[PDB]
């Protein structure tokens, strides 16, 4: 009890998350498939704001136009019945065997064209359902061997695909934006644009860079041992955090997709502190898998746990930042000096400033403790409710 | 014998590499310090093209102007005696205790100003010695705890420092360029700009982005489990491979700095294949540590091994690419199709192309094997000399 | 050409390896299922010595006695037709949803009993087919959360299961032995007995420890960042290398199961050097997955590559050890002294030996270089055929 | 405030922890050396129970007998002044250059003998100071290359060294026991006995195995991506947890030695839950490094944080286990069934039990959810104080 989510909290879930049947590389499904209608209803009951989908989550692959219409009709009626939104959608360019060597960067040109047409079709549908963000996860773009993919060529093809997608949404007058979801590996041995940084750098070479941002996932950066709050900070600094995927992950191993808050709890705390202090206004989207040990009821407890954990961490981070003792510790550690310009007086003033070099007392500066440990223990006490 | 390096091969070494005394976090030095003069002479004898330096490698910290002049004079005479060049230099912003919380992103503003003045001083010296590249390795820019560094503020300070450095070299009319050397961690718990991608993305927000590239290191990207040849390919694609650091590393652990070729041998092969096929013309710089088990003679055998291993891999990669059977396998795997534009016919033609979607035979495409394993075994046979 | 395997080389393959249809967590199958008969025939044609199986690879789960008999009959006729052997078999205690919380350590007692009965049934079949080793891979024994499994209780249950299995084979007079296959994670978040060491230690608490050894897999120890040749050496030292699984893996990430020789090539070289120099006489078993990009022909090229790579590395390691220059380098590095007893003169002689402490010249010893780098470059030259 | 440690809590610290001057591989010291006397006094003031030492922490290397006596005399007076104990001691076989290739497993035989004599000398001193445990950390036992160390030979030498040490303490009638501290890597590329499992397995081949246990360190098992509470559980199961090193670590990277509670907070919670529920009665020893950003006051805040975090986690784990709602959830997840014997009725009864196989309803069992997520969210709510 307490920490009750409401749609105002902007919590969203992929249809593929609570709908995961439990198939893993070594195991058959442990749960029956879910009707997306029932997922929308169960999530709304938990306080979710909305759901997201792959084209093939909502409309089974190979569906006829008649079936397509009826699937969308039922989905639309579930959103109307609940008030749930659809802020984001994405294309499945990874499940069908045809994408075994990739979608946009498949060596076979005809597969690349098919991947683009499959995406364009779903962009139209996502706009009709109100999505503001279209996510691209190039899970099959990569290689297990060095000769199989010329990466420069593949980046050329990747740029062509995203440029074409940008040309398309511009030509329809759509307001939707694109977000690249990086992942370093799995299912490919190495995946192109493996981290937030690589995706941010890639975007700066696109024809219309303002149309594209990142959709970073907690577990994906942690799969490379990276600091996810640091990556988010650089995404925010670049103005490119269009969307975020929240979940949990225990270090460098297979993609776990634990519920948010599990995995690296302290990193979750610093992430929530950053998102709230930066004023991130996008969806708080959970891309997690209820473990296959769970039954139907365990699925919903897992989804509820994601939201609850976000709300607990939100309260603790806010109490941390509002605490006068923390505010004094932050001054003691010179976080206020970190926010001041190094040299607003300009280069020439810096060059003539004898206190910056010729008369800098390097030993007195070096002897100044940063007091980071007392600050960090204050953060821990706040996280744990032990103040 | 065979595989004999010559200065034409552009092999360079940091003074700090063969000069490493063997101090590690758990151990005292195992070798005496080297005079940079003797290192220049011993490396030239091995076939090196040149050496690189930290300011504090060449001139001991705190040196007087008179001592500074004599240190440079002796170094200059060693280069003249040997023909060795100095293509690159860098600032030590990590050893002195004053940098314990960083150089350019230290929370203390006066340390940030000192770090800039220390760098500017060394840029002048590096230009005098002929360096074309100035490397920045922010090894102390980062944190061990989440409250200690606001990363957005720190990126603001990092951008200010690099912009100021760019303003300086512009104001002197220097031709030297900057290269960011990323590293994900160590000595800080997490280091800012942790990978090639993060550095590439950062550079695109600098005031004069054309002045800045990356100096990626084999072991640093492998410390995050990333594919180093992939990262190099994205750097080349962006036109930003200004410099490279070659060494070896066994996966995700402390920074090993093994001689090049040790560590991930196959990744070294694919790296050399990429550098040569892309026509990389910069220095082949080794940033390695002769293990502290080695004596003075073991240092030079280790340095010789770096160059020899590059030359062996260069021969094998070239034989791989020139092999008609490999060239046929590459066509079989459709690497030629990967290099063709996905949709040179334009968006509207793609949208009307029924063979791209409505009449695409997705099952026939999916059943087409990529033949990647036969290609990879050809690469292995070439690497091993087992054709 | 060259490096042609023959059954004398003892190369074996799981039915599940070349038979893998390509289903991964993000993808549908890319190849049709194989009849085990055709796999036996295709592998024999490649020079394999034999095949191994899970109960459910050879007899589909839930088969009737009549179907069971006919499946075995056809399999037996394929072995007779080819000369192939079945040196090892194992139980599938991981695919069926009933094992979602484990087999022998499932929290539900009735599942643990079922797992034992399922294994006992297959031990009888494996003995009939001539298997000398029965492998246990507890892929589902573990947890994603800390409260879900009391590990001490689970080790009690694991010991009970293995003791019962040992009591069973003793009671039938079977000569078959058990081998634990460790894996640190995946499909569980953490797996019990995660490494060779943990399995070796566990075995020493079993009732009849001599009946049990390890079946270490290259990729599984590398998934924990461990040195696989080191782990094999400790298994050999303990006398417990009953079986081995050969494949490739690129560091710490999901279980890749690349063909042997791919992944960490140098670790493969040192492994083959150790297995041959120790005189390992068991099967050279490949537990690999032909990547799902491959078609049927790519499967067999991948299997052929496993064997070829073993044979190349075998030749190079042997040339390394037989080289008089290497033999001299090994003396220079004091590998001969490593093999001599530290104190065959006994404790009291060591205590009175003033040359061991009071008069030990610690600086002269410390100044002695180990010459490890020249030795390692000799190993690299031999591996690469660059002598 | 609250969570105040007392010596009854058995909190101990190495002299090398709070005494760490801040030298890392890239940096000079940031703090002056501490007199062990002042460390004993400052730790006692914080509520510590005792301190531990390397021979060379307490007596500078190469000290004369007169200096040795005076160093011990002053240390003894600090313990008498404070009431602090010395429960454990260890030998520095890693700092001096003579150990660059190892101590007990150095290739040079004379170094191995010296290492044994250096240890034996310190065992006498540790017994005089009251130590119950003597720790061996073979940080230099290992290799950076495959030819440099024959691991079977090295394990022979390691067994000889530990057997000799066991013969020595037996011959003096000492009650002290040995504890192996595993570490997977750093400072060597790979370290022998890399994990708790490998050390446990090694001990079972020693002549007097009952004399030897493990001293596992949180960060060392996490450096291999392993679950530390799982490793502790297997150590407890084997009856070998003689000592423990508590600290924090962020995943797979260099050895961080963060204060306990930092790093993987949830793993710390499950560790404390296990230690308390198993009734571990040994020292709660912190092997951590106050980050080199800290001054003298930051050192003591860091040490205080270790103890405080243990006490908070102890309270929360106890509240978790005592909660009737948690106790009901544990029954719902069948943790009570995990603790029951699988087959106390014996093998033959299991073989005839048709409910264990022929009539086992495998689908009804598989459909039973484990309810692990609701249990884990209860654990999270308890950890966070959000019940
Ligand atoms: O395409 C978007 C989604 O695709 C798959 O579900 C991936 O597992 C997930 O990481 C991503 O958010
Ligand atoms: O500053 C440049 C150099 O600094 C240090 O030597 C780092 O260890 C190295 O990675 C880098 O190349
Ligand atoms: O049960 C034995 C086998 O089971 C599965 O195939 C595992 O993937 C493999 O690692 C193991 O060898
Ligand atoms: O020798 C025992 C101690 O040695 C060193 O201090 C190691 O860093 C530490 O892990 C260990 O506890
Ligand atoms: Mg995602
Ligand atoms: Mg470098
Ligand atoms: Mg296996
Ligand atoms: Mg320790
Ligand atoms: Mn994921
Ligand atoms: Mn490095
Ligand atoms: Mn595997
Ligand atoms: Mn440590």
């Amino acid at each position: 009890m307490n920490y009750q989510p409401t749609p105002e909290d902007r919590f969203t879930f992929g249809l593929w998350t609570v709908g995961w049947q439990g198939r893993d590389p070594f195991g058959d499904a442990t749960r029956r498939a879910l009707d997306p209608v029932e997922s929308v209803r169960r999530l709304a009951e938990l306080g979710a704001h909305g759901v997201t989908f792959h084209d093939d989550d909502l409309i089974p692959f190979g569906s006829s136009d008649s079936e397509r219409e009826e699937h969308v009709k039922r989905f639309r009626q579930a959103l109307d019945d609940t008030g749930m939104k659809v802020p984001m959608a994405t294309t499945n360019l990874f499940t069908h065997p045809v994408f075994k060597d990739g979608g946009f960067t498949a060596n076979d040109r005809d597969v690349r064209r098919y991947a683009l047409r499959k995406t364009i079709r779903n962009i139209d549908l996502a706009v009709e359902l109100g999505a503001e963000t279209y996510v691209a996860w190039g899970g099959r773009e990569g290689a297990e061997s060095g000769g199989a993919k010329d990466v420069r060529d593949a980046l050329d093809r990747m740029k062509e695909a995203f440029d074409l997608l940008g040309e398309y949404v511009t030509s329809q007058g759509y307001d939707i934006r694109f977000a690249i979801e990086p992942k370093p590996n799995e299912p490919r041995g190495d995946i192109l644009l493996p981290t937030v940084g690589h995706a941010l750098a890639f975007i700066e070479r696109l024809e219309r860079p303002e149309l594209y941002g990142v959709n970073p996932e907690v577990g994906h950066e942690q799969m490379a041992g990276l600091n996810f709050p640091h990556g988010i900070a650089q995404a925010l600094w670049a103005g490119k955090l269009f969307h975020i995927d929240l979940n949990g992950q225990n270090g460098i191993k297979y993609d776990q997709d634990l519920r948010f808050g599990a995995g690296d709890l302290r990193a979750a705390f610093w992430l929530v502190d950053l998102l709230e202090s930066a004023g991130y206004s996008g969806p708080r989207h959970f891309d997690f898998k209820p473990p296959r040990t769970e039954d139907f009821d365990g699925v919903w407890a897992s989804a509820a746990g994601c939201m609850r954990n976000y709300l607990i961490l939100k309260e603790r981070a806010a109490a941390f930042r509002a605490d006068p003792e923390v505010q004094e510790a932050l001054r003691a550690s010179r976080l206020d000096e970190l926010a001041r310009p190094t040299a607003a007086d300009g280069l020439q003033a810096l060059l003539d400033d004898r206190s910056a070099f010729e008369e800098f007392d390097v030993d007195a500066a070096a002897a100044r403790g940063m007091a980071f440990e007392r600050l960090d223990q204050l953060a821990m006490d706040h996280l744990l409710g032990a103040r």
